């Protein structure tokens, strides 16, 4: 400190931070608001200071492909750390260099399209439970809350997905593992004070309950120690020319692929529907691919689901408004020079996407939920540094190719039975959580009718 000076020697532009806050004050309107204003207001590089914390921001598919693939395993390696994390440091979206790099290799086979289209089985029961429940509601003409139902399935996938274990979460009961699962203005005040972070290292303050862990810890063990499809069979069957998964790393992948499928997949699905209800065209258009491709509600596999392309265009344009994560971010970790510009060690290089995906300067109507974007006309003029709701570069989002099936399975069964209308109690037009979580501000709730 104060660091507060060093966008202005390096001639970069950025609003002017008070001390010991930076520009924090300015995330009053959500992170989403503070980046397309600055965007505007700046150009295509800018910076400020999470507190102490120079974050530099950038704009130029150059650049960015520089940054997330041209640079990554020698500058661009880590995400910025939070904390208090204690036994997750080990995790692979948290770990560091080549731990990292180690626990990517030993995860990567698990998510190959070939392990993927085994899973489509399973990933296709419960989509039959999240009907039922639907049905539930729907002979009973009452106004539904899609975040329920829909993280019933999300859940319902991911406990058998990942430990085999079959629950119906959202009716079938208290059973013992819907709960510690549950537990699924703190995260503030580490920016400030980011210098806390060691403080509650060694006080195992896990921002994890330190009791769910315990939970999986001990309920890992009992699954690994009873067997001896799923991914942590996967991960059993690759500990079996790097050191092989420890058992509490595996225990520490397990809970991050559970917070991955969670409240994205529930969440993301939740923003299709609503998209499909304030559409009503789009969602009969879908219905109709659907109907031909799975005549008679024939049942989705792995193969059909890659031949809807209208479906995956509804997909992708959702995901296009709707980037859950908002920003990329990469730890400069050395002094470094990219496309004509200094940037020093230790500065956090951001990338914007959500104020990208919402950008005018490539995107015409930019608010407008138009799917046809991503017809495969069209679909080749969009530029892939500037769409990247998966990341990009060898630290991408591993689950990529399982949260598209995972979703396209839900959809297909789902419009193949009900179609979705708004009720006065809807939002319209929906509004982002002003909060740190890309969620509506109210749920999202419509009426569900029977075909
Ligand atoms: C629609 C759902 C999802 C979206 C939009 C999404 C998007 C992302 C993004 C943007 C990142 C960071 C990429 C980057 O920094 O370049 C990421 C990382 C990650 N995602 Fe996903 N993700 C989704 C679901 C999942 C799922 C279902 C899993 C399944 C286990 C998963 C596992 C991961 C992991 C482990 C990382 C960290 C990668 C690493 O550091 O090596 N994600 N995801
Ligand atoms: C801070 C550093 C650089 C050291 O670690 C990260 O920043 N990592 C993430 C931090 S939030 C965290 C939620 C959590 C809650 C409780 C325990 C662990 C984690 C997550 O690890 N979630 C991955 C699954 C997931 C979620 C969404 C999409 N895909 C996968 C942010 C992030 C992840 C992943 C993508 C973008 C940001």
């Amino acid at each position: 400190t104060h660091s507060h000076g060093l966008f202005k020697k390096l001639g970069i532009p950025g609003p002017t931070p008070l001390p010991f806050l930076g520009n924090i004050l300015s995330y009053h309107k959500g992170f989403c608001m503070f980046d397309m204003e600055c965007h505007k207001k700046y150009g295509k590089v800018w910076g400020f200071y999470d507190g102490q914390q120079p974050v530099l921001a950038i704009t130029d598919p150059d650049m960015i492909k520089t940054v997330l693939v041209k640079e990554c395993y020698s500058v661009f390696t880590n995400r910025r750390p939070f904390g208090p994390v204690g036994f997750m440091k080990s995790a692979i979206s948290i770990a560091e260099d080549e731990e990292w790099k180690r626990l990517r290799s030993l995860l990567s086979p698990t998510f190959t399209s070939g392990k993927l289209k085994e899973m489509v089985p399973i990933i296709a029961q419960y989509g039959d439970v999240l009907v039922r429940n639907l049905r539930r509601e729907a002979e009973t003409g009452k106004p539904v809350t899609l975040k329920d139902v829909f993280g019933a399935y999300s859940m319902d996938v991911i406990t058998s997905t990942s430990f085999g274990v079959n629950i119906d979460s959202l009716n079938n009961p208290q059973d013992p593992f819907v709960e510690n699962t549950k537990k699924l203005p703190f995260f503030l005040s580490i920016t400030v004070f980011p210098f806390l972070i060691p403080i509650l290292e060694v006080l195992n303050i896990c921002v994890f309950p330190r009791e769910v862990t315990n939970f999986l810890r001990k309920s890992v063990k009992r699954m690994k120690e009873s067997r001896l499809v799923d991914f942590l069979q996967l991960m059993i069957d690759s500990q079996n020319s790097h050191k092989a998964l420890s058992d509490l790393e595996l225990v520490a992948q397990s809970i991050i692929f559970i917070f991955a499928g969670y409240e994205t997949t529930s969440s993301v699905l939740s923003f299709i529907m609503y998209e499909l209800a304030t559409h009503p065209d789009v969602q009969q258009k879908l219905q109709e691919e659907i109907d031909a491709v799975l005549p008679n509600k024939a049942p989705p596999t792995y193969d059909t689901v890659l031949q809807m392309e209208y479906l995956d265009m509804v997909v992708n344009e959702t995901l296009r408004l709707f980037p859950i994560a908002m920003r990329l971010e990469r730890v400069c970790k050395k002094d470094v020079e990219i496309n004509g510009m200094f940037i020093p060690k230790g500065v956090v290089v951001m990338i914007p996407s959500y104020a990208l995906h919402r950008d005018p300067k490539y995107w015409t109507e930019p608010e407008k939920f138009l799917p046809e974007r991503f017809s495969k006309k069209n679909k080749d003029n969009i530029d892939p540094y500037i769409y990247t709701p998966f990341g990009s570069g060898p630290r991408n989002c591993i689950g990529m190719r399982f949260a598209l099936m995972n979703m396209k399975l839900a959809l297909i069964r789902v419009l193949q039975n009900f179609s979705f209308k708004p009720c006065k109690e809807t939002q319209i037009p929906l509004k982002l959580s002003l909060g740190g979580l890309l969620q509506p501000e109210k749920p999202v709730v419509l009426k569900v009718e029977s075909r």
